């Protein structure tokens, strides 16, 4: 019931070879790796099914999702493998690291934070087209390549809005970053995703979502009680226009993703995105250390 999925006489640790581990997160881990059939990177992310339970079903979730779209601006699946217990899933492999991770050094100035703006709206935007939502969008899951280029991860709780469910009812993301209908289960859409791209659009220029210290429980009532949060300090007039317009509580008042890529904020200030390696060897430079 997963797509891409090949049967056990496809032995991974055969057909792929582990580099390094790159991550370790709660579901598993996660490889650079070779696929030596087409030698090429890929990220390998395995999963102990006989020890987890309840995540499977997100980690199955996932995959259909990613399987369903084709886009450079969403990380691309490649298919999974089982050895004994373990799910291997092989994904497109992003070396830049997450915006994040590239936030860890320093701050990043306004050009940089548009041009990564302007490409989680071209993410969005397909995902939109495509009747699909993100429902996690935040910095730890925009992931850049080692040249520069942006994409959209990790959508584990992505909803798909479909002929006979136009709108979507379920308490899923992340606090900090959720949209109030979404807190508040009222039927919502792509519209949460703009919701959380505007308090992304505060975490990349602060570093943090608004309430970031105050305990998740508190942050359920401040987020539909509260006037929607503004980014405060010394920033560009379109920069704080650009979170206002996307921090509208009534959520059919926020824009696309598609009108938002002609936003002033991004006219000025987004530059090709080659311009961002720099951001990312000041990431390599500063994890060097440490």
């Amino acid at each position: 019931g997963l797509p891409g999925m090949q049967n056990l006489k496809a032995d991974p640790e055969e057909l792929f070879t582990k580099l390094e581990k790159i991550g370790k997160g709660s579901f598993g881990e996660v490889f650079k790796g070779i696929d030596n059939r087409t030698q090429k990177v890929v990220a390998i992310k395995i999963i102990d099914l006989e020890e987890a339970e309840d995540e499977i079903e997100d980690i199955q979730q996932e995959i259909t999702v990613l399987s369903q779209c084709d886009s450079p601006y969403v990380t691309k699946y490649y298919g999974s493998y089982l050895k004994d217990t373990k799910l291997w899933i092989i994904m497109e492999y992003l070396g830049g690291g997450s915006a994040l991770d590239l936030l860890e050094p320093g701050p990043l100035d306004e050009t940089q934070i548009a041009t990564i703006l302007r490409e989680i709206l071209k993410g969005l935007d397909y995902l939109h087209s495509e009747k699909k939502i993100h429902r996690d969008i935040k910095a730890a899951n925009v992931l850049l390549s080692e040249h520069g280029e942006v994409k959209l991860a990790d959508f584990g709780v992505a909803g798909q809005l479909t002929d006979t469910q136009i709108k979507r009812n379920t308490f899923v993301g992340t606090p900090f970053w959720m949209a109030p209908e979404v807190i508040k289960q009222s039927a919502y859409d792509s519209k949460a995703d703009i919701w959380s791209l505007g308090i992304t659009a505060i975490e990349l220029a602060r570093g943090e979502p608004p309430h970031s210290e105050l305990h998740p429980m508190k942050v359920l009532f401040l987020i539909p009680k509260n006037n929607p949060p503004t980014l405060e300090g010394n920033y560009s007039k379109p920069l704080k226009e650009f979170v206002e317009a996307c921090l509208n509580k009534e959520p059919s008042f926020r824009p696309t993703a598609k009108e938002l890529l002609k936003h002033k904020f991004i006219l000025r200030n987004a530059k090709k995105t080659s311009y961002l390696t720099e951001l990312i060897d000041r990431y390599k430079r500063w994890k060097a250390e440490q």
